[PDB]
């Protein structure tokens, strides 16, 4: 598309008539452009200038600094230009992942639960700035939620009864310049969880691939079938334009699950610009306990155990991370 959609989403959602026409509104805009954007207000734009800024702040620190922000419990924290891998091939932002944040004294840590830990903050300032950020994005998360089910005529709390103590997590990226010879940013991928919501500066990178008439898709969480690396050099992919004021929302890997490919997982991929680009993406995921069921398929006994694809996807993502050693040498998958 050439201008995607733009809407304006209810403080509260109750499940009244406008809120109805909303969550239709949004679901049709996810099966004919794969995405759309939200109105922010003040304080929602605040928090996200806020995180962009604490984000090119922490990129300035020294490379030696930075890979000290690490863990063998968690996968939150650094992640270096080129570490990454996305369908084997590297991924050249740097990164910092902030997952959900549990003391040594947490329980699921104490047990050894795969990928349960404290982030290693760079320091309380970007913390602050980024579980901020996460606050106000997890109510715009659950409010999609909403509406999505409202949309499908389906019971109000159809899947914010997945998200209690949901996985919610974010990236927070930073992208280096291209050369004459590469301008690969991250590889065409789809994401996990339930909604991706993306905020970026104005330099622009992102595009993403709508729903297309006749095309199969992988289901990513399924061995044999990962979307990573599909399509990549094949058309139609919507560049998603720097736009003031606006979240961008799309669905992830488990929503195609639960709605049988009603909507689909957007596939999605970033070039590298003529200069650096920020963006933060953040995931509105189900409890990491949780298992995701067909909404539409009765009878159907396939579950997906979201903390077994979340810890599946990551290790895949970081093959040598010391977080995935860890897991290998303790077993804990
Ligand atoms: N942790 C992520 N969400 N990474 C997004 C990029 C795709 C990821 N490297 C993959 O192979 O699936
Ligand atoms: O750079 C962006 O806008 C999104 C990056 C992304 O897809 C991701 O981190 O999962
Ligand atoms: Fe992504």
């Amino acid at each position: 598309m050439t201008n995607l959609q733009t809407f304006e989403l209810p403080t509260e959602v109750t499940g009244c008539a406008a809120d109805i026409s909303l969550g239709r509104a949004l679901i049709q805009a996810w099966q004919k452009d794969g995405i759309f954007q939200i109105k922010t207000d003040s304080e929602q734009d605040r928090k996200t200038q806020e995180a962009m800024a604490a984000s090119k702040q922490f990129c300035k620190e020294p490379l030696t600094f930075k890979s000290s922000c690490v863990s063998d419990l968690t996968y939150s924290g650094y992640v270096a230009s080129g570490e990454e891998v996305t369908a084997g091939k590297p991924d050249f932002p740097e990164i910092f992942t902030v997952c959900k944040d549990l003391s040594v004294g947490d329980q699921r840590v104490k047990a050894g639960w795969p990928c349960h830990g404290p982030v290693p903050w760079p320091n309380n300032t970007y913390q602050k700035s980024m579980k901020t950020f996460m606050e106000e994005l997890g109510l715009a998360g659950e409010r999609l939620l909403k509406l999505t089910a409202l949309g499908f005529e389906l019971p109000i709390n159809t899947f914010t009864d997945l998200t209690r103590d949901g996985w919610h997590h974010m990236r927070v990226l930073r992208f280096p310049p291209q050369t004459s010879t590469l301008s690969r940013g991250i590889g065409a991928h789809t994401d996990y969880g339930l909604l991706v919501i993306a905020a970026q500066d104005d330099v622009g990178g992102l595009y993403i691939r709508p729903p297309v008439e006749g095309e199969k898709r992988n289901r990513n969480w399924l061995p044999g079938e990962s979307s990573a690396g599909m399509f990549e050099h094949d058309e139609p992919w919507t560049f998603v334009t720097p736009t003031p004021g606006v979240w961008t929302v799309f669905p992830g890997d488990i929503l195609q699950f639960m709605t049988g490919g009603q909507l689909l997982s957007t596939p999605h991929k970033v070039k590298l610009n003529t200069r650096e680009r920020f963006a933060c993406a953040y995931f509105h995921e189900p409890n990491f306990e949780a298992s995701a069921y067909p909404l539409f398929e009765p009878s159907a006994n396939e579950r997906i155990h979201y903390g077994e694809h979340f810890t599946n996807m990551f290790m895949r993502c970081y093959p040598d991370r010391i977080t995935t050693q860890r897991i290998n040498k303790e077993n804990r998958l």
